[PDB]
DNA sequence: ATCGGCTCGCGCA
DNA sequence: TTGCGCGAAGCCGA
């Protein structure tokens, strides 16, 4: 194993005791750098590695359709695990207080955590050093190049990061080996209860049926495969050209399982790098997944306010400032958003795939957001009312992804400046008119017509 | 240091 | 649609 995917977090002398990996992006038993580790860890010691996993209350702040889709995902990971005589914990509570007490409860050797730039799990980490005593680890299991290897600084663009990106790639892209199991040797109650919370909050229909169609993305790390498996067979080839058309589905559609973890994007690199397609095609998609998945966690790890007006670069500050005071042909609140009662049939549209489905088009993501910054009273609004929609109705919200994204349609991050308008300043513009030249902007309204209600 | 090159709309064929 | 050349625009890093 490659020592640079290890830091230090806190030093310290090792424990008699078992070793933990505290379970946190990367909920996945293959392909997994934290898990490896940890493992080895273990090894040498001659005891048994053990996996723990905090639900905590940041589930309340989105839906049932997320929190469904990560313990069914738990579920099976739990069995995957006891498979290979690694048993799973899971706490209740704040990973500051419980991680902790949990520790010190069962004596553990070592503390092993998995990476993630996102602010309030470096709150954790701080709390967690202040409570333990043994050597706590960290380990990028989530990028191929571990995020504080890739580049030391905030990267302007994606065309200063891939440079560093590629020169690093020969030597961090590689194959997993075998979880070795075990030698030394309730969460269904968990679900229940957290749904009959959720359920007053449900996206309902006038008839009183959910809005969430939950056969779209089966969760798992099972599944999860054969998604990667079936875009390589029959979408990868065609994604280069009809990736941008939200009337074809050309996606990989692996974003929901990469959020949680249950998938290694190390091993979807291996793969369609492996795979024949047009070359084309692959290096757009690899271009995707290699350089915009990994600049977004640079992007976060970086700029700890991320999903503020602050972290845009000066220009575009200067630039939405300076139309603060133009007025907005259209003003929509947050619930008139929500509810897609705007004027553009073709916004409303694509709400609507985010309201049912839980995944909008890639394409049709860039459109929804400017849209808000044009129709609403001011620039924090539309990154208030955009981040809200983002992380309360997608699957793969709450993201380094998402804000990083956000941030590239409201503020021209890792973006530059184009021609000056009214209310967007310099911040790149998208129309209507635009999109009816580029796909059959009709079919896609009538997909989505009928759920007005 | 000096300037080439970065993930839109639009005219047009 | 489909692709090209052009525009408007701030800045990093050879
Ligand atoms: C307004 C808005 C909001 C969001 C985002 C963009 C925009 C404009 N993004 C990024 C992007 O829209 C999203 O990753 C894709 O829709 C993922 O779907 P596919 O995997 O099918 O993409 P596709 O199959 O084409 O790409 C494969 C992978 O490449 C990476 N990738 C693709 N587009 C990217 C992008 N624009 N930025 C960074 N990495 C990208 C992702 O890992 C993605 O899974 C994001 N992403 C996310 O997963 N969760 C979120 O909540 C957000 N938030």
């Amino acid at each position: 194993m490659n020592p640079k995917r290890i830091r230090a977090l806190k030093s310290g002398k090792q424990g008699d005791g078992p070793v933990v990996y505290w379970m946190s992006r990367d909920q996945r038993a293959e392909d997994n750098w934290a898990l490896l580790f940890s493992r080895a860890i273990a090894k040498e010691a001659n005891v048994p590695v053990v996996v723990v996993f905090c639900l905590t209350d940041e589930f309340l702040e989105a839906g049932i359709r997320q929190y469904e889709f990560m313990l069914k995902g738990l579920q099976e990971l739990e069995v995957s695990l006891s498979r290979k005589k690694i048993p799973s914990f899971f706490l209740r509570g704040d990973p500051g207080e419980k991680i902790s007490r949990f520790v010190k409860d069962y004596n553990a050797g070592t503390l092993v955590t998995d990476f993630s730039p996102l602010r309030i799990k470096n709150q954790w980490i701080e709390k967690v050093i202040s409570g333990i005593s043994i050597p706590f680890f960290e380990v990028d299991a989530h990028n191929v190049v571990p995020c504080w290897e890739a580049s030391q600084k905030h990267e302007y663009a994606a065309h200063t990061f891939r440079p560093k990106l590629y020169a690093l790639l020969p030597e961090f892209l590689e194959e997993f080996p075998e979880l070795e199991p075990n030698s030394v040797t309730t969460l269904s109650d968990v679900l229940e209860t957290g749904v009959k919370a959720l359920l007053p909050e449900r996206a309902l229909l006038k008839n009183k049926d959910p809005l969430f169609e939950p056969w779209h993305f089966e969760p798992g790390e099972k599944a999860a495969k054969k998604v990667m498996e079936s875009f390589i067979a029959d979408r990868l080839d065609s994604y280069g050209a009809l990736r941008n058309d939200p009337t074809k589905n050309m996606l990989s559609n692996l974003s929901p399982y990469l959020h949680f973890g249950q998938i290694s994007s190390q091993r979807v690199v291996l793969e369609v790098e492996k795979a024949e397609s047009n070359p084309g095609s692959k290096k757009a998609f690899l271009d995707e997944i290699l350089i915009w998945k990994e600049i977004s966690d640079n992007f976060c790890y970086y700029n700890p306010g991320y999903d503020g007006f602050e972290s845009f670069p000066s220009w575009a500050k200067e630039s939405l400032n300076a139309h603060r005071n133009d007025v907005r042909s259209h003003i929509y609140t947050l619930e008139e958003f929500e509810a897609g009662k705007t004027h553009d049939p073709l916004w409303n549209a694509s709400q609507m795939e985010l309201l049912s489905t839980g995944k909008m088009h890639g394409y049709m993501r860039m459109y929804w957001a400017k849209k808000i910054l044009e129709w609403s009273e001011s620039p924090e609004k539309a990154l208030e009312i955009a981040i809200c929609l983002n992380d309360r109705y997608e699957l793969d919200g709450r993201d380094p992804n998402g804000y990083a994204g956000i941030a590239w349609s409201i503020g021209g991050v890792h973006d530059r400046a184009w021609g000056e308008r009214e209310v967007t300043g310099k911040i790149r513009y998208m129309s209507y008119e635009g999109c009816k030249r580029k796909f059959d902007v009709k079919l896609y309204i009538e997909k989505y017509s009928a759920l007005d209600k």
